[PDB]
């Protein structure tokens, strides 16, 4: 049975790893309330600093207060002390159904209604996030981030407690994908338009099926592209003219000049 419980006690661990990677581990956890199999994850506290854990304890406050139909669920957090342990434990929506990545690293073209219907519901989400008070930046969207739903086929933009966990300095060197990140990112300040630019480089990846900047080895050079204003080479990759013009208009280097989620919702692509 269970090994341990949520302080509120509605959710119960299990000894079952789901997942591990170099930042986190999933467990198999329980919700008491609805009786569905969520995701327990854990991250040891060696690999935060303390300005790092403190500031997420006050984000999570606030973000296991939001929900939206287009992003994973991001149920509670806390602060596991005890002795071989000492870490934070997020409970997250359990997806099983794979990711984007999953399925575009099996197919080789995706139907344009497709293209559509799911880039429209990623919009969705950002959408709701940007115009929310204080605006909220989703800071980790890619094809490896955006998990499939059962019915009817929707999509989820990864969980925010999660998302925000990808700013601190262990994220950002060992698991983190610049080739996803806007030039101005790389700087101390930036604005929701970031998203926009992740959101250009997701839809890069569902009209080509290839991972963008492949041809770089290392950071430093998908660094000096971005920064330079050389575009990858999968952008010629792309087909249909239309698509192809949406990439540009939300990979611009000039964040004044990209194109903006009222802009693409509003486009009749979408």
């Amino acid at each position: 049975k269970a090994v341990a419980t949520s302080p509120s006690g509605r959710f119960l661990k299990f000894d079952i790893e789901l997942g591990r990677g170099a930042f986190k581990t999933v467990y198999k956890g329980l919700d008491t309330e609805t009786w569905v199999e969520v995701a327990w994850c854990e991250l040891q506290d060696r690999k935060l600093t303390k300005a790092e854990q403190q500031r997420f304890k006050e984000e999570a406050e606030m973000l296991k207060g939001l929900q939206h139909p287009n992003i994973v669920r991001f149920y509670d957090s806390w602060e596991s002390i005890l002795k071989g342990k000492k870490c934070i434990v997020l409970v997250t929506e359990l997806m099983t159904s794979g990711t984007l990545k999953t399925y575009l690293k099996r197919f080789k073209v995706m139907k344009p209604k497709v293209l559509r219907s799911w880039c429209r519901q990623i919009l969705k989400g950002l959408q709701f996030l940007h115009t929310r008070t204080p605006p909220i930046i989703h800071r980790d969207l890619k094809c490896d981030n955006i998990f499939i739903t059962g019915p009817t086929g929707s999509v989820k933009i990864g969980d925010l407690g999660l998302a925000t966990l990808m700013r601190t300095s262990f994220a950002k060197s060992v698991i983190g994908t610049p080739e996803f990140m806007a030039p101005e990112m790389y700087e101390e300040h930036y604005d929701e338009s970031v998203d926009v630019y992740a959101f250009g480089m997701c839809m890069l990846e569902m009209a080509t099926s290839e991972y963008p900047y492949s041809e770089c080895q290392n950071a430093a050079q998908i660094y000096r592209k971005v920064t330079s204003g050389i575009k990858p080479a999968s952008f010629n990759k792309v087909t249909d003219p239309e698509v192809k013009e949406i990439i540009e208009g939300c990979i611009r280097q000039n964040k004044s000049e990209r194109l903006s989620i009222r802009d693409l919702l509003n486009h009749a692509f979408f």
